[PDB]
């Protein structure tokens, strides 16, 4: 081992700043470390054989997982408006709720004001929702 190398420079204080940071610095250190972990423990070569394997062999898979991918991508990404479930249901109620009564007077002012005392801090939150993407 004539490599020698010097890298064992470790942490100094100076990275203290943003511990965020820090862990982003010792990341990179680790990814060179784990990039030989891929021909250290193996007997060598190992996956340039699995890789061409694969190619030489390429006449399957896929075609199974050919409609399996479908329902796992789709499923993975169905949110779904869920406004017209949630709207339905609550338009419903609604509907119901006027029949059944007429929304009183006096507390709803009441209740609007007392609201708008819990709607504070909160609306940050909402507020920031409202009238944006998903980010």
């Amino acid at each position: 081992g004539n490599r020698s190398s010097h890298s064992r420079l470790g942490r100094i204080e100076a990275d203290s700043e943003s511990q965020e940071d820090i862990i982003r610095n010792i990341a990179r250190h680790l990814a060179q470390v784990g990039d030989s972990m891929d021909r250290s423990i193996p007997p060598g070569l190992v996956n340039g054989l699995a890789l061409q394997l694969r190619n030489t062999s390429r006449s399957e898979e896929d075609r199974n997982r050919d409609l399996a991918t479908a329902l796992e991508q789709l499923l993975q990404a169905y949110p779904r408006d869920m406004e017209k479930e949630k709207t339905m249901l609550v338009l419903a109620l609604l509907l119901a709720k006027k029949v059944a009564s007429h929304t009183p007077s006096l507390l709803r002012d009441v209740f609007h004001t007392t609201v708008n005392f819990i709607n504070q801090n909160l609306r940050t939150y909402v507020r920031s929702l409202a009238r944006n993407g998903m980010d």
